[PDB]
């Protein structure tokens, strides 16, 4: 609301630094969400928002 | 609400180093959700929003 | 609410440093949720939401 | 000497993935060698050679 | 000598991931060798060779 | 000497996976060698060779 000089960070990922040789990610879905592989999903405020894999269905 | 020269880190992941050979993901779904492989959600402020993995069905 | 130059860290995770050989994640859901994998989820406020893995089912 | 179908990987350096925000590198030397920073050195054969960092004075 | 269908790693560094921050390297060296951050070196054979840092001095 | 078939590591750092907040390295030397930070030499064979430090003097 109010800053007179402070360093925030508010909602951050800082640093997914990853090493592999082989990688092999197989997916067969029919009707849902599938996410795979590295992710690095940053918000701040989420006002009663999604997920980051949703399946409403029916 | 009122900061005077702080230093925040509100809501962070920092640092998520990795090291692998191999990897085989393999996911089947059908009516759901999935999520793998490395993850690093971050947030703040959350008001009564979904999951990083959500399946509402019917 | 009021800071004079403190150092907070509120809702923080620092540091998941993994080392790993072989990985082999085999998932076959049908109607569920399901993450697996390194997962670093960092929060601060969570009011009334929703997990990391949610199945609301019927 | 002699292959008859394999794979190798002799001297070989591999993944130096890397995640800084600041970096201050503050060097005064007179009379020798300095090496600062990431450094990924990678031979096979050295056959009575020099070093990474020599000073051979007087 | 001989390999009839091997996978041989000889001599490797394999994965240096890493996460920092800040950093501050401050080095004031006269007459012998410094080497500082992240290093890696990756040889196979060294027949009576250097280091990584020498100092022959008089 | 003679492989048929195997699967060999010979002489291999694999996974140095590292997280750090601050870092100060402070290295004053007048006549020797010094070595710091993160450090992953990798070596097969070393046939009276030199150290990853060497102070050789008068």
């Amino acid at each position: 609301v109010l800053y007179v000089g402070s360093k925030t960070k508010e909602g951050v990922v800082h640093g997914v630094a990853t090493v592999a040789e082989k990688t092999k990610e197989q997916v067969t879905n029919v009707g849902g969400a599938v996410v795979t592989g590295v992710t690095a999903v940053a918000q701040k405020t989420v006002e009663g928002a999604g997920s980051i894999a949703a399946a409403t269905g029916f």
